[PDB]
């Protein structure tokens, strides 16, 4: 694997709040933004091992980029460029952040800080809430996209039958805003049968899971990003078969990938 970065993963790795890859952070502001409200990009300083794929981020709802702001140096450490982006408003629906994602990586390409650290291939999207139902979206219009990570995924639609992309769905179990049976649930069994996918739920969280560091938020993220984006195989031990839980109430994937 050429893209392969960094160490053999190990249970512990996978959940650091903080990988091996030192990082270091660019800020997009509202005005040099084209399509989404600015944001804030996390990257390798390590280029010794190659480039790195990239992955974009939404807020929820009323949710400024705070909401999502662990997310980026958690997974940038493990050998990715992330872009913790702020919509262009507060009241933004899951379609236009659906576009306000592929305009955020987009943006990556033509960054002076991170254009020559990212790989324009190989890019993923991700979104708490109805920030996840835009990941969704950007993936049903993109069949480039190499990976997608709807958090307690918020949208009216239920049909992914166009989704190509490898998606991996995360559900709370005392989700009251969102329900799984609603909502994330809904969108892995409407998603290709055939492709590579997985439906994990969370035990005991509400839809404000992912708004505060969660340990089995960010390690099956990475696992999923490692997998896809840089097709590492190493990283399939963490997803196929299932594993243990204590926070995981539900499993269900495409294994063997
Ligand atoms: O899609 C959401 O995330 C969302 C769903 C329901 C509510 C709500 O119950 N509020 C109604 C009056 O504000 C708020 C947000």
């Amino acid at each position: 694997n050429p893209y392969e970065r960094g160490p053999d993963p190990t249970e512990s790795s996978i959940e650091a709040v903080r990988g091996p890859f030192a990082v270091a952070q660019t800020t997009v502001s509202r005005l040099q933004a084209d399509g989404f409200g600015g944001g804030t990009i996390y990257y390798p300083t390590d280029t010794s091992q190659g480039t790195f794929g990239a992955v974009a981020i939404s807020p929820g709802f009323t949710a400024g980029q705070e909401s999502i702001a662990w997310l980026g140096p958690r997974i940038a450490s493990q050998g990715f460029v992330v872009i913790t982006i702020d919509t262009i408003t507060r009241l933004d629906q899951p379609d236009s952040r659906g576009r306000q994602l592929q305009a955020a990586l987009d943006h990556l390409r033509t960054n002076s800080v991170v254009r020559n650290r990212i790989d324009p291939n190989r890019m993923a999207v991700m979104g708490h809430s109805m920030g996840g139902g835009g990941a969704l979206s950007a993936a049903a219009n993109n069949t480039s996209l190499e990976a997608a990570i709807p958090l307690q995924g918020w949208h009216t639609r239920k049909n992914w039958s166009s989704v190509r992309t490898p998606t991996l769905v995360v559900g709370a179990q005392l989700d009251t805003i969102a329900p799984v049976s609603s909502h994330s649930e809904a969108f892995y069994n409407s998603l290709p049968s055939d492709l590579d996918k997985a439906y994990m739920e969370l035990r005991g969280a509400s839809h404000l899971v992912s708004n505060t560091p969660d340990t089995t938020t960010a390690k099956y993220s990475i696992a999923w990003l490692k997998r896809f984006v840089d097709d590492d195989l190493r990283y399939e031990q963490f997803l196929c078969p299932a594993p243990d839980d204590f926070a995981i109430s539900e499993y269900r994937s495409t294994c063997p990938f």
